[PDB]
């Protein structure tokens, strides 16, 4: 996929729109926020924002 990420640190979910990552996991990312400091990720475990700092793209 052209937006796959991975997790480079465990993030836990904050807000109800956010979603817990574990170090490791596979993500695809369907975008960012106005600044850029969230993205919109998906994984086994549901669909969330993660910090953009956490994850970077493996495509």
């Amino acid at each position: 996929d052209p937006n796959l990420f991975v997790a480079l640190y465990d993030f836990v979910a904050s807000g109800d729109n956010t979603l817990s990552i574990t170090k490791g996991e596979k993500l695809r990312v369907l975008g960012y926020n106005h600044n850029g400091e969230w993205c919109e990720a998906q994984t086994k475990n549901g669909q969330g924002w993660v910090p953009s700092n956490y994850i970077t793209p493996v495509n």
